[PDB]
């Protein structure tokens, strides 16, 4: 495979990603970040992540990954495997491995790059993301995220980069 593969994905100090099936925590300023890296890149979402999003997210190829062989929603196109995903995604530059969990273990082995911003707060949460090896990463950026009056939480965004 060419394309690069990066993770893009927001933590809690324990891994939580989400609870219920949807957000435990809301922070419009991360949110923007999402938009301003992603924009202009294919965005990887598993089946669940992407019905809790509920809508094609615009100025980006969205791919449903998805065991379902007569899934199908109008502007998003659909993959069942990583190397469908492959396939579809042969001529990138980069793709975004958006989530949720399910997902991100599906493309950990492959992943060369890690967006991650991290919460400094310990939320009630169902789902998690994996446990990553971080020997022969370098982290390559590292900025504070704005903790104002709507966005209640200290967070970071972190960038990693696997070497060689
Ligand atoms: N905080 C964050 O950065 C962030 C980001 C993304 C998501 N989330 C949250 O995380 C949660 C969702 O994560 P999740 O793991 O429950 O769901 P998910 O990974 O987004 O989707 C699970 C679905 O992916 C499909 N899938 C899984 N493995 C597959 C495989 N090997 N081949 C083909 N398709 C496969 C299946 O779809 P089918 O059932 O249709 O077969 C499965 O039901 C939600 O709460 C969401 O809000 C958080
Ligand atoms: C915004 C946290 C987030 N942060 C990071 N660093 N990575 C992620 N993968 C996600 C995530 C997620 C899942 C998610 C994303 C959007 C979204 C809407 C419009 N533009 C972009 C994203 C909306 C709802 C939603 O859950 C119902």
């Amino acid at each position: 495979h060419h394309m690069r593969v990066s993770f893009m994905v927001a933590m809690d100090e324990n891994r939580v990603i989400g609870k219920d099936n949807n957000l435990p925590w809301r922070l419009p300023s991360e949110l923007q970040y999402v938009k301003k890296t992603t924009m202009g890149h294919p965005l990887i979402m598993g089946r669940k992540n992407y019905e809790a999003i509920g809508r094609p997210l615009p100025g980006r190829r969205n791919i449903i990954v998805t065991r379902n062989e007569g899934y199908h929603v109008e502007g998003c196109e659909v993959a069942h495997s990583v190397e469908e995903v492959f396939e579809l995604c042969k001529n990138e530059e980069e793709i975004f491995i958006f989530g949720g969990a399910q997902i991100y273990d599906l493309f950990l082995p492959y992943v060369d790059k890690l967006y991650i911003t991290k919460i400094h707060h310990a939320f009630e949460g169902d789902t998690f993301f994996p446990e990553m090896d971080m020997t022969n990463w370098k982290e390559v950026f590292v900025e504070k995220g704005l903790t104002d009056e709507k966005n209640p939480y200290t967070y970071y965004y972190h960038v990693y980069e696997k070497q060689q």
